[PDB]
């Protein structure tokens, strides 16, 4: 079952209300074709560190009297015999007919984040609030819980600036707490599932920013998820003049904006490598967006793209935008719905569709008015299958279900209304997934790493070091548990993620060998560096970029088994 190709979809709680979200609600969900749904979402209580919900009315009283609760043809009902109505109603009642879709609370966001730093504090607010996670699947009937804490990273205004008062003062501990929280999560989720006889998950959103990466040094929690969602996405947008793609999938040399680093890192296969230091592909999964971002007045660049601009795009081009002040004035970011920039093609010929053949995504570009959107299509549906198969990933996320398209009811020729166009959302894009996974079959197992089938040897190989981006200065504690010096002229190796470069070795000399998406260092010591029993040697050396952690370590051919 673990290995099974997974497509997870986002449902947003706010969506059902709003015109520029379509009216979306759980019936519109493309249930036929996800795996397992994510409802976006909880926070934390700031005052009893519990999971709480963000609009409680939409989660758990909302009738939809109003609104047309409708799947397929079939009108659905409100199960009268629960005791709680809203979107987690028909959730439940959806269930039935879809009893093998996963659904997930997803705790946290962009603005949900805010109190998981008060939370993390102590132990006894951790305990609280994973005690208070597995109360509140059991009570409303979910699976498991996502954490998408934006973001336990001592990088330092990292995250909501709205947060900076909490996560300031914390940031040299958010890394170690957020490892205890998930950890006891995993405890306490383990214990549920054996009292319930149900097998319940714990999984994590997560970054793919290197920026925010730097600030993160153990990232021992993956080992605790059922999988690892990597958010691909958001690489690029209006907080800065580099026109370029939100979600690429392959490192591009051209991206302006990373054109002098070592490698291209803006791209999920950056990230993707960074992540396989601490697991294999088929528990990551591709995050892949349903969104846009986008600029106007774009100078330079060809169709757009490689330019500049300092003006999002506004208008009918940003109709997902913020009303930061409740005007209806929308904040500059060129964000729409997918089915939004379909229906914007449909109304001028001149906004037109473009294919990058090195990053796998496509874009739309208005060369009169010069608007650059980012795209997302048949064709980077299939590119993502590709490279989902290729590299033996679990699968993919989804932000946000109701981005997809389908063919509108309430189209009205000629007109401009958001929700009269050609298109609305749909299911185009997830059921294409959906069928390419099943296409494609089941992961692969990864095999252990080859050091755990080596002759064991009493050293502890301590791998440590401090990140000044883009410079990792490693420092290595190698300590002879044996009751034999070790003789200087050992080697150690360890495999380094492929997002990272080995620079230098201070000391000694070293080999760099292709393996998979490593490169295995070979650090071979000097005829002078003894190792004494119950000694410790410590060796350093740079490392360009960082990486997820280091993994398959051994020493003289042994398997280092420490103490
Ligand atoms: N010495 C300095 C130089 O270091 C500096 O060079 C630059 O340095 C950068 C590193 O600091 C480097 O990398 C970029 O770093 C910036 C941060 O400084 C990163 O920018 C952030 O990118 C985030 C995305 O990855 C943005 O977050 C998104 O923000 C939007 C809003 O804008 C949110 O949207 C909301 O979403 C929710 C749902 O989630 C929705 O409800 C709302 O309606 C939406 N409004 C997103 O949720 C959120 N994820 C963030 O805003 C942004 N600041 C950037 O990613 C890194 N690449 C640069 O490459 C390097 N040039 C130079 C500068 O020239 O200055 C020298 O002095
Ligand atoms: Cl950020």
């Amino acid at each position: 079952s673990e290995l099974n190709r997974k497509l997870v979809g986002y449902f947003p709680e706010w969506a059902y209300s709003s015109e520029a979200q379509g009216y979306f609600n759980v019936t519109d969900l493309q249930w036929d074709s996800l795996t397992h749904i994510q409802y976006s979402f909880a926070m934390v209580d700031p005052s009893t560190n519990k999971i709480t919900l963000s609009n409680k009315h939409a989660a758990i009283e909302e009738d939809f009297s109003e609104f047309d609760l409708n799947y397929n043809g079939k009108k659905i009902e409100l199960d009268p015999s629960l005791p709680y109505k809203g979107h987690f109603n028909v959730l439940q009642t959806m269930k039935k007919n879809y009893p093998d879709v996963s659904l997930l609370i997803s705790v946290g966001g962009w603005t949900g984040t805010r109190c998981f730093y008060t939370m993390i504090d102590t132990d006894n607010r951790i305990n609280t609030f994973a005690d208070s996670c597995v109360d509140f699947i059991r009570k409303y009937g979910f699976d498991g819980v996502d954490i998408d804490f934006e973001y336990p990273s001592s990088t330092s205004q990292s995250g909501n600036p709205d947060d900076f008062d909490l996560s300031e003062p914390r940031r040299t501990k958010l890394n170690e707490r957020y490892n205890i929280l998930i950890k006891t999560l995993r405890e306490k989720i383990d214990m549920a599932s054996k009292e319930d006889g149900k097998e319940y998950l714990l999984t994590a959103a997560v970054t793919a920013s290197p920026w925010v990466l730097g600030g993160i040094s153990d990232n021992t929690y993956a080992k605790y998820l059922d999988f690892l969602s990597i958010m691909s996405y958001d690489y690029h947008g209006g907080w800065n003049e580099y026109v370029e793609h939100l979600a690429g999938i392959y490192p591009n040399k051209e991206d302006r904006e990373t054109v002098t680093q070592i490698m291209p890192t803006l791209c999920m296969d950056w990230a993707y490598r960074y992540y396989r230091g601490v697991l294999p592909a088929e528990k990551i999964l591709m995050g892949i967006p349903y969104y846009t971002r986008g600029w106007e007045n774009v100078q330079g660049g060809i169709n757009g793209l490689h330019g500049s601009s300092k003006t999002p795009a506004s208008g009918k081009y940003n109709i997902l935008g913020d009303d930061l002040n409740n005007d209806g004035v929308l904040e500059p970011a060129g964000a729409n719905p997918l089915w939004h920039v379909l229906n914007l093609m449909e109304q001028d010929p001149n906004l037109k569709v473009y294919w990058d053949e090195i990053s796998k995504v496509p874009y739309v570009w208005q060369n009169d008015k010069k608007v650059f959107v980012s795209f997302e299509n048949e064709k980077s549906i299939d590119a993502r299958l590709e490279y989902i198969q290729n590299k033996n990933l679990g699968g993919a996320l989804i932000w946000v279900m109701n981005g997809d398209y389908g063919l509108n009811p309430n189209y009205v020729e000629g007109s401009n209304k958001i929700n009269e166009g050609k298109y609305t959302f749909g299911d185009t894009l997830t059921k294409r997934l959906s069928q390419g996974l099943k296409k494609m079959g089941v992961c692969n197992k990864t095999p252990d790493d080859l050091n755990i089938s080596l002759e064991p040897i009493n050293v502890d190989v301590k791998f440590n070091g401090k990140y000044d981006h883009p410079n990792y200065t490693y420092s290595i504690d190698i300590t002879n548990y044996t009751d034999k010096e070790i003789k200087g002229g050992w080697n150690v190796s360890f495999d380094l993620p492929k997002s990272a470069v080995f620079k230098s070795s201070w000391g000694g000399t070293y080999s760099v060998t292709d393996n998979g998406d490593f490169n295995t260092i070979t650090l071979t010591s000097g005829a002078w560096q003894n190792i004494a029993p119950n000694s410790t040697i410590t060796v350093q050396g740079m490392i360009g970029l960082c990486f997820s952690g280091i993994r398959n370590v051994t020493f003289n051919g042994m398997n280092p088994i420490g103490n």
